[PDB]
RNA sequence: ACGGAGGGGUACCACCAGACGUGGAGUCUGCGGCUCAAUCUGACCCAACGCGCGCACCUCACCAGGCCCGGACGCGCGGAG
């Protein structure tokens, strides 16, 4: 909202989240979405393991680096990896 | 400007007197022609032809074949499901 573009300066996607979900190289999760099946895994993985959910989707695409200004695009994710 | 017009001068890239040569053979090299898929091109009296500073690859344009975008920057659409 204010410092998080310090730090894109994270990451966005199913295959990246789990790779930086697991192996507690993590930081803070947020949940969204379409289909439990990509809702009830992570938060199963986040049952072993931080688990937070942010109240829209969309910002998260405004949050991240998902625009160019004018198209933010929806991403949900959950890793903040660097958290520099 | 030219003159198989006249008069003055001048030079071993002109001559007198001589000397040393080339054109005769073998060979290095370049130039035309023939050949090939290509035998890459410029220059042709003085004022083109060991000259464009040594070509197995690059040099290298030419022939037979094959990789890559190494398409900046703006506008429109899409994109981390």
């Amino acid at each position: 909202k204010e410092t998080f573009k310090r730090i894109h300066n994270l990451v966005t996607g199913h295959r990246q989240v789990f790779k930086y979900l697991e192996r507690k190289r993590a930081k803070i999760c947020f949940l969204a979405c379409e289909e439990k099946q990509y809702a009830d895994i992570v938060e199963c993985l986040c049952k072993e393991y931080h688990l937070c959910k942010k109240f829209t989707r969309r910002t998260l695409g405004e949050l991240t680096g998902q625009v160019r200004c004018i198209k933010v695009v929806p991403a949900s994710a959950c890793v903040i990896h660097n958290f520099v």
